[PDB]
């Protein structure tokens, strides 16, 4: 289904930002607390007991750690050992980290010591450049896909982690290049603050400096904060007081032009990220098909149909990936060229002709999987081919359909074209929840109109375009 | 009972360190002064009289011995003879040495010339590798269980013992490998300084070097020092001055990140060590039982009970040792596997099936004693077996109970299961101080709830788990 | 087959050292040059060209880098960028790294900046603690399986890497704790220097210090160096001069008691490591079988046979892992107990009784795979079981055989026992190269004697023992 209109507007804006590679993610400690790591308060629980305090009655953990260091003549051995033993455990990644790794985001700023972001980026075969030291800023990893600025330290270097109040006090001098880099990113990139509480003194100082430098012309940043929920045993008045206090905090965040999105549940973050990826993943379509006969239409009429379909798809800011199949590939190229020339960007039209010969047939399967992996939505037209002097049904269209379905791609079999596409349409229609879960009345009507053979070229193309649009957004 | 919260926190931390085999013991001369050896001042009393001085009016015994050597043109014959005659006597070990030998500690550093630590380690059938010479460091005894670095010399080699000031002055050159080894251990292992005064120049030099090398990132070490007590004839003001001076000394110790635990009595050291061993000894439980009938519950319900009990025990970081008894062993295995697979560590589940046949029955007794010796807590379920076509009471459960009781293991007879376990529960209940000395109201309530047959599976399992928890800690 | 007697003696000694966890690996840059990284000379080739020099005509690359830094007023930007871009590439691990990760080795010392060792250790699900900074020495990762001391720096921190001569000059002051740690390890552990040239000034200084401290009582260390091979265009006399110079260098290495093993090829390193692992992997046997009938022998005679076989296996320092199968498990336990009691070590006898019940049968497969994974050699006896009132063939023995074969374990089906073991023996005999590649005449004779049903108990046990011995070594 869908979400609140505010969340939908945020999704549209951030998908617009990400596709231009001008988006950054600021991940706090809260993004990793769902993985399985104990909260920092629970880590400091024995430490507070040692100096005679209690974490449950303490609001400032930084001052708690500073008191612990003061008792031990400024020694951090126990704190370093605690953070090293806790944040270096072997835990499975959450879905949020994998989604963020799949997104085309080239900048991560983290206040968490764990390497979950690095691991998520490396699992997706993405070269990630982690920077948590001043000297590391002067060297850039070659062909990096994303840079993770760990602005508070790494788990493998506990002595450098910003935990106590002296660390924050000397941060402005020791880690000044990181402050300058974050100040530059907060004005040159659009941030999405996920799992961040906005209570960090370093972030307060940096944001205040940015606001003082730019006043009302600050760049718009987005934030995700869960609304306060009533505790199991609490009066109504205190819950309303907490909600009022959270509303004031959210309004105060927008002083730095950081728009806050209220989230009912923590699991809504994953649903937002999935939507953001889907609006990007489905932006590329895969025009599958091959035809020597064109069913009810004549060859010229169907060629015009395919040409105009590709022209409309390109006109609506879609990316066409075509295998240059016999009978549809040339007309797809013609439509794309007619729309574009009214040079060719490598992102608009992607041609992958299949090598002809017994040597290329062995690599055909991986070639086809590589093609389909580039796309998010698959559209199937006709699907017959001439074999043994007869118009047989082309099994490559079925193979593409199977590969796209294995990849959880949205399949749109145009049944009006006929042949193997009609069979695909019937197969999808028999079990509609399997291929299109949670569909609406409009989606079902459009799908049932895909097999309406009495439609003209324009009506069928409009049906397909509306179907792809409601799929993408 | 219990002790101060500071001591309890130290006990928890050090038990955590020992179970990971990252703990070391630094034993000074004070740990042996309880055995029966005369103090070093009393040994030097005739020597001081010889050169015209008096030990009671002298604070530095090292300089006293150096003066004695200076008078005799640098000859140490009398001092060597004195230390050889005093520290080679035949004395009985204290409880502290035996407890330290029973603990899983692989490193001992000693400034005492006596071989009490070696003897304690050898009494427990532990291969101990004593090192007091530079050449001995290059050779490691095969399959050693603990290495004792006698950093000041052995009693059987009085000429090499560090007694006079020239020995300390040339220690940095002669015994440099020992200094390097102690510097490595002070940063790679957690030390417990027992019976040490922290006035040794070698230790001061080594600790200062470690602090200069690591500054505030030094590893946390623990110390045990008795609080100053008022002498029989002393003013209040001088006693308060001594206490203030001791507090300043304790605070100065933490400059090297050595946390000091204030002990009211010397005998509290034994009570701390017993607690440290008990938190380790009781970490392993022995699930005893055998069932062909399952009392009030059905066979499936009781199988689920045993399965979930084992799953909860493993989930709470306990080690299950099972004799694979008929009716409980398979379900214990099922629970352990379900918890672990959500490979098998050799420490989590230990299976010792009893060999069936007249040849194995003769070794059954030693086999059972070996099994129970591995554990610290014994839990008994049901205990009937099919014999002569009838459900007789199984005497093996009673034998296990007797063996565990002979070993001072905590016995937890689950009386709700019934049969021989109900008899065991009644036997423990009749004389409760015999099996559970110094019990509290909560422990008595939990024990009386073990026979509450109206409890469900979850309630009974929670009762058993809480009982085992309050036993372990 | 086998190798030179010197290499065999080294293999025996080092396998003896590794099994006692007293062995360490010192890996130089040469161990990674087979992975695909370009040599350090090729990295410095543009740098030398920049300052007017040439690497091919230069023997000291450290001085070359120092000259490059001197030209640029002591700036290392280009060198840091070069090492970061080269040693952070994504390359596949070699077999040597995987073998070293599988070995029970708890200490690695590396002069290579790449993280290949860390990756190899993490692929085997081993917790590895990488240390390349002074502060990192004071913190130990909990439950680490191996510690990798990167004594020259990490690739992700190029500014700290020891590349130029100033770095070596200030190493003795900056990285002094690493020098002390390596000095301690060079006297407390047996090292295997793989892929190291022994031209590093730091290693020369450390080894000279160790020799000066211990003189002729230094611990024995092992090294692997490839013999010099004639270049494609070179005179005989210069090749003989190079060989003489290498022999002198090898002899000079033994001054520090570092025995050097001459290797004809680089690929002989993998063959040595495979032998070292095989002598450790095959030290544990898996006694598979289940019997209600005992073929030609009577029940008592076959029970004595199994008992004595287990007793002999334990007597020859083997580890027995038994699934407590019906008919062989009890007698295996009896034999092991009789041999050991003449406590039970967790490594000598490992019992894994199979949970009986429909709940445990679902986990039986993973349980059996976990059991067999612990072992290196599988021995199969009988293999029948009572089903439907008849002595059917037990399929669990066949399943174990299949699992062991999938794991490349040596299978020893005792065909004299009969039943499913005779079928296993015939199956192995039909295609002998598949299960025992590169066998000798003695191995074939022993295998053909395993089915000699006329053998007595002692003769059959001796045959099995000799077979397992020639397999292990
Ligand atoms: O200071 P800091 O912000 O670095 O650390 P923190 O622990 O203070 O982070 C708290 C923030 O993280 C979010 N958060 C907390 N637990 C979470 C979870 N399980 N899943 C997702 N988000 C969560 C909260 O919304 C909050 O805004
Ligand atoms: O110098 P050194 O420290 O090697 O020798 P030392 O004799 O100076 O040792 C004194 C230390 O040992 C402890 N100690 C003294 N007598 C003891 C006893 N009977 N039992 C337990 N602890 C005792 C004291 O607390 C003191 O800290
Ligand atoms: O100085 P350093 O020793 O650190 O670096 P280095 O490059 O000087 O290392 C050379 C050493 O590594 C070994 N080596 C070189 N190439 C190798 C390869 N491809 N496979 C295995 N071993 C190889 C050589 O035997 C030589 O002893
Ligand atoms: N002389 C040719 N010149 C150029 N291209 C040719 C020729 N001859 C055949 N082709 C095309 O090769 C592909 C593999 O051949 P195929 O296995 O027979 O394909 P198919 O079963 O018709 O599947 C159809 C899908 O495959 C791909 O185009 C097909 C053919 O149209 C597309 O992705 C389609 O959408
Ligand atoms: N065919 C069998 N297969 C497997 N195992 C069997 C069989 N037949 C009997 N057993 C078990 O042998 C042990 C010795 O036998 P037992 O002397 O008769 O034992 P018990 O009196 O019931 O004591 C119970 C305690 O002993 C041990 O399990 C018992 C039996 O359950 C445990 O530690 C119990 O906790
Ligand atoms: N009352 C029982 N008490 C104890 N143990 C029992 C009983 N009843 C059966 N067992 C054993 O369970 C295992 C699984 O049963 P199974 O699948 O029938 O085994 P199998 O086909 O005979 O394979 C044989 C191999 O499996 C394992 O022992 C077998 C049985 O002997 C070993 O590893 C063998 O080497």
């Amino acid at each position: 289904m869908k979400m609140n209109p505010i969340v939908e507007l945020f999704i549209k804006d951030f998908t617009k930002e990400v596709m231009e590679e001008n988006a950054a993610i600021f991940a706090g400690a809260g993004l990793s607390m769902s993985v399985g790591y104990v909260s920092w308060a629970k880590l400091l629980e024995p430490i507070a007991q040692e100096i005679g305090l209690d974490v449950n009655k303490e609001n400032d953990l930084v001052s708690l750690a500073q008191y612990y260091c003061n008792e031990n003549q400024g020694n951090r051995g126990r704190i370093n050992q605690i953070i090293l033993d806790e944040f270096s455990r072997k835990v499975d990644l959450t879905e949020n980290h994998k989604i963020l790794a799949r997104l085309p985001i080239h900048t991560y700023w983290t206040t968490a010591y764990d390497r979950l972001i690095e691991k998520a980026l490396e699992e997706e075969n993405k070269i990630a450049d982690v920077k948590y030291t001043v000297k590391q800023l002067a060297t850039t990893k070659v062909k990096r896909d994303a840079v993770v600025y760990k602005m508070h330290g790494d788990v493998e270097h506990p002595s450098e982690a910003v935990l106590i109040k002296d660390d924050y006090e000397k941060y402005s001098i020791k880690m000044d290049p990181y402050i300058k880099a974050l100040s530059g990113d907060l004005v040159s990139k659009t941030f999405l603050f996920v799992g961040f509480s906005f209570t960090d003194p370093n972030l307060d100082y940096i944001l205040s400096r940015v606001r003082s430098a730019y006043e009302r012309d600050q760049r718009r940043h987005y934030c995700l904060i869960k609304k306060e929920e009533r505790r199991p045993d609490e009066l109504e008045a205190d819950f309303e007081y907490r909600v009022r206090k959270q509303e004031l905090f959210i309004s105060d965040l927008s002083r730095f032009n950081i728009k806050t999105i209220v989230l009912n549940n923590y699991n809504e973050i994953t649903e937002i990220l999935q939507r953001i990826e889907n609006n990007i993943k489905t932006k590329t379509v895969f025009l599958s098909g091959s035809a020597v006969e064109y069913n009810h239409w004549e060859t010229e009429h169907a060629e015009q149909f395919i040409h105009q379909l590709s022209k409309e798809l390109i006109r609506k800011d879609f990316n066409i990936v075509s295998g240059f199949g016999l009978g549809v590939g040339s007309f797809v190229i013609n439509g794309v060229l007619e729309e574009l020339y009214m040079t060719i960007d490598d992102d608009r039209l992607i041609l992958r002709p299949f090598p002809q010969g017994k040597k290329g047939e062995e690599q055909w399967d991986k070639y086809r999987r590589d093609m389909i992996t580039r796309t998010g939505v698959s559209i199937f037209l006709y699907g017959n081919k001439i074999d043994k002097g007869q118009v047989v049904k082309a099994k490559g269209v079925q193979s593409e359909f199977n590969i796209s379905f294995e990849q959880n791609n949205y399949v749109v079999p145009v049944g009006a074209t006929g042949y193997i596409a009609k069979d695909l349409w019937n197969k999808v229609n028999e079990e509609f929840e399997t291929y299109y879960p949670g569909a609406d009345a409009r989606m079902k009507k459009l799908f049932g109109e895909l097999n309406n053979e009495a439609l003209s070229i324009e009506e069928l193309i409009n049906t397909i375009i509306e179907f792809v649009e409601i799929l993408s957004n």
